[PDB]
């Protein structure tokens, strides 16, 4: 003894770790007695040897239990505790509508979300375009908001799955991010710390997805579903498309605008609608708020149609210290960019493919995301009026409208947008927005 | 960029690293820009995927070049620069005779050695039983001693292969010590920093060896020979036996006594003689001081017989600030133990096997070695009069004579010695002391 090196050795040599060994190691990460080198070594043994279902469950539970785990029972709420997690993308603004929609249908959604990562936007960064919006309410205040409003969207505190914090920080500099068991455990350590009854996972497929192939997207989804249900949380996953921007916009303020306009019925991108609705349906069914797809859809459509979902969003924004008249007066509050100007393709044709990773990185480069954690976001910049795959583009239809912080910035963004998009003389074959549903 | 994570990823996915990539990574270890996690991750990828001959050479050269490399040309010496390295054992005192013997035959031996490790003794710890003996002469003083005496035995300074220091420190807590390419590179990074013409490797086989099987001992030897010769240093290896104590003693002062008595011809353990002579013969042949085995042996025997090797040892001890009359008066200087008492077997029989790892750990437990680096050694304790495999033991022949720091200490050592040794009603089959020689 001590065990940490023995545990690494055991996994290195292809043996399954016991629940005891996994818990010991995770606890050692938590109390800073296990070093970065030892975390990295174990991570790499897992990359090479994988983990069985029991190992994956142990690892997930251990990481979940390394910090605060929320419990709702004592509020005596009359609805299920339910949430959604996305692997991330570009224009992936679903949460801003989905939280209010499900809340309006009787769910309670304690959504611990995230900032932008690599080429992907982040829900917390989008919300921080709203002046005053506070992603870090205190423990008691968060509980009040969930009780009174039904939904809140917040950041990850120091008390949330702290062993995952160090594990992920090490993974991200040692080429051990790309491991299904590690990703599954990391995602669920955080989501399961919310004290959920039910969860839906959105695993992205395509050029803007983190997993590089459909098959790997599918395997991740399967892993998460298996582990989460193993933990007593009713969970399903949808594999959904990220071969183009999902919303009609990409950025921060611009995506909040899109969310509001979706909720009020001004404008609804049909692909964003399809994904948002499908994810909400899973939450209602898993949360036992509806018996089937048709009933779920009817309830969700009703709260869009009668303004209830929009009202919940407004109440959420107010409760998290944004403006009390935000839905009504968002234009007053959301910052506008210095220069807003359309980018047109160099030729006429059909949008045939769009490197959605490259589009994501273009927004980062404009100042709408970060390359390092200390970077400051410009909340106004990004894209609107995105062309979709199959759109005919010409002098009357741009590839996008670019919201830029100055003219030099606009030129570089326009260059990146054009480079990311290929035109063809025929429309590409259409693709489903939702490829598949994975259940226990 | 930067490359460190990309380099780990590349090796992780089974690709050979370039010389450039290896040099960059080693330099990053040297200047502390590459973290412990990144060292551990790379180490583990090498454990899983191994390294080709070109990778192994690059890694070795990079680590060698991370610090000071000695050059002798400017002293205009008339003999080869030659050295020996052992993988370590119990009673493995060969260097104390071999350095002086080879020096007396015209070699120059700048021996950078080591302290005890795990169950094994260390030449530097043995030498530090000699009052005043200084293992850290300054650069210029070391050169004077090599010029004037022909041999000196010293410790590893902060300037020696500093990238190896951090690499090994990480390996030793992350279960990445046990890798042939990593061991080879670590050993040779240090030895090749001596500016050698020739080198002999002693790779131990058996229960007191670090490599757990003959086949793995053999593979390590082959790796070291290939890499060293690739680096322009004429190198051979002997696989030698460590299924019992090599010398008739194990410890610090007790082994220095044995060395002196070997050199003066008072007493020569025949197995220790065989290994010592065989290693010296390799050095003379590789260093071109003799054309064949017979001539080498004749020259080495002559310097034993005429007192020259003993005189060189005395001059080395004096030059390194030990006593000037040490060979003559060692009994005055080497510390004696509080209690010296024979341990007898519980029954009569032939010594059939001896767990030489356990015997090594018994010396550590007596206070003759360390469990952690801060531990203080008692230089007097250990074993003498070791029984050998095939010895009949009874009331007239003990298993060993134990030199202990007090009576409680003696009892625990006696218990460990008895537990480490199995008797049989017949002598075991004899085994060679030198199994094989490996050349380029
Ligand atoms: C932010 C974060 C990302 N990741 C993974 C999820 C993403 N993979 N997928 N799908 C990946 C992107 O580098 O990082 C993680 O495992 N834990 C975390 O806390
Ligand atoms: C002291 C030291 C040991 N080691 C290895 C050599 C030993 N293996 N063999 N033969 C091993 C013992 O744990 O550590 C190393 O690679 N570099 C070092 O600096």
């Amino acid at each position: 003894l001590f065990l940490a090196q023995e545990i690494i050795r055991k996994k290195r040599d292809g043996h399954a770790l016991s629940d005891e060994e996994i818990r010991f190691f995770i606890n050692g990460i938590r109390d800073n007695t296990i070093s970065e080198g030892q975390i990295a070594a174990l991570a790499m043994t897992i990359f090479f040897h994988d983990m069985t279902m029991p190992e994956r469950v142990s690892l997930t539970m251990a990481m979940r239990d390394s910090g605060t785990v929320l419990d709702w029972k004592s509020l005596h709420l009359n609805g299920p505790i339910v949430d959604k997690h996305s692997t991330g993308g570009v224009g992936d603004v679903t949460s801003l509508m989905l939280g209010p929609m499900v809340a309006a249908c009787g769910g309670y959604i304690p959504m611990i979300s995230g900032r932008g990562l690599g080429h992907t936007g982040g829900t917390l960064d989008k919300l921080e375009s709203i002046p005053g919006f506070d992603i870090f309410p205190d423990d008691n205040r968060f509980r009040e908001i969930i009780k009174d409003v039904g939904v809140a969207i917040i950041g990850q505190t120091s008390s949330l799955a702290p062993a995952d914090k160090r594990f992920y920080a090490t993974r991200d500099i040692t080429a051990t991010v790309d491991s299904i068991p590690l990703i599954t455990a990391s995602i669920l350590a955080k989501k399961l710390a919310e004290g959920l009854d039910a969860l839906v996972m959105d695993v992205k497929v395509g050029s803007g997805a983190f997993m590089p192939t459909y098959e790997l997207s599918e395997a991740l989804a399967e892993a998460i579903v298996g582990v989460a249900n193993g933990a007593g949380v009713r969970t399903t996953a949808l594999l959904t498309d990220m071969n183009q921007v999902l919303a009609s916009s990409a950025g921060n303020a611009v995506e909040v605008r899109e969310a509001v306009q979706f909720l009020t019925g001004e404008y609804r991108n049909p692909r964003l609608f399809d994904v948002t609705m499908a994810l909400c349906v899973e939450m209602l069914i898993s949360g036992k708020l509806a018996k089937d797809d048709a009933e779920a859809r009817a309830k969700l459509q009703a709260v869009l149609d009668n303004g209830k979902a929009a009202e919940v969003f407004g109440r959420m924004v107010a409760a998290q210290k944004g403006p009390t008249d935000f839905v009504e007066n968002y234009a007053k509050y959301l910052p506008t960019a210095m220069l807003t100007k359309a980018v047109y393709a160099d030729t006429e044709g059909f949008v045939s493919e769009m490197d959605t990773r490259a589009l994501g990185m273009a927004v980062v480069a404009m100042g709408g995301g970060r390359r390092q954690a200390s970077d400051t976001i410009d909340y106004s910049v990004g894209f609107t009026d995105m062309a979709r795959l199959g759109d005919q583009v010409d002098g009357q239809r741009p590839l996008a409208v670019i919201h830029a912080k100055d003219e030099n910035n606009w030129q570089e963004a326009a260059k990146a947008v054009k480079a990311a998009i290929k035109l063809a003389d025929k429309a590409p074959e259409s693709t489903p927005t939702v490829y598949r549903r994975i259940s226990e």
